């Protein structure tokens, strides 16, 4: 008798996520103007005037690998 | 008698998700103008004036791989 | 009898997430102007005027590997 | 025998090209106003306002002369 | 036998290429006003305001003269 | 036998290229105003305001003269 247990694993298991390899070339507007007597913001207001945001959230993107190389005679 | 147990794994398992390999070449408007007596924002208002957002959320994109290389005589 | 238990693992398990390998070439607007008699922000207000944000959250992206090389005569 | 090979060449070969012999008397002299506000340009701009440059370019205007004389006797 | 080989060349080969013999009398002399505010340019700008440069370029204008005289006797 | 090989060359090969013999009398002599505020440039700018530069470039204008005289007897 002989048993020759030689499994080979060469696997790649990968996550690529969020903002990857993008090109942002000269972003932005010409003129932005806001004119008022008053600007009045009073509960959970978000305001953006002529600003640029690059924003990435990755709560995902995880990897799992499980192997059970059992042998029994 | 012989058992020659030699499974070969070459697998690529991949996630590519979100914003990937994009080109954003000279984004933006010419002129944006807002004029008023008052701007008045008072509960959960979101305001965007001439701004650029690039925004990526990836709660997904996960990987699982499971293998059970069992042998029994 | 002989048992020749020689599994080979050359696997890569990997995460690439958030902001990776992006190019941001000369970002920003020309002119941004805000004019008022008063600016009045009073509860959980967020304000952005002509600013650039690169912002990344990665609470995800984790890796797990399990192997169980059990042998029994 | 007698031979008298006596050609006479008084010719002129001339090239006159470009801006020759012009009179430009009080060019400009008036009023140019450009008022310009709140403009955006995403690509190349070339602009001339009230300009009077004298730009001269001559990659050509070269001359070639080849002439060739031979006398053969017997 | 008498041979007189007496060609006469008094010719002229001339080139006059470019800006030659012009008169420019009071160029400019006027009034150029640019008022510029709140402008954005994302790519190359070339601008001339009230300019009068004299720019001269001559990659050409070369001369090539080739002569070849030969007398062969017997 | 008599041979008189007596060619006469008084010819001239001439090049006049570029800016020659021009009169520039009181160029400029006017008013140039640039008022300029709140401008943004993201790429190369070339600007000339009220300039009158004399720029001359001559990669050419070279002369080649080749002569060859030979007398062969018997």
């Amino acid at each position: 008798v002989q048993i020759v247990y030689k499994p080979v694993d060469l696997s790649k298991v990968t996550s690529k996520c969020g903002s990857l390899g993008n090109i942002h070339h000269k972003p932005g507007g010409g003129q932005v103007e806001v004119k008022s007597e008053k600007l009045d913001f009073k509960d959970r207001v978000q305001s953006k005037i002529g600003s640029l945001d690059n924003i990435t959230h990755v709560p995902g993107g995880g990897n799992k690998k499980i192997e059970t190389h059992k042998l029994t005679f």
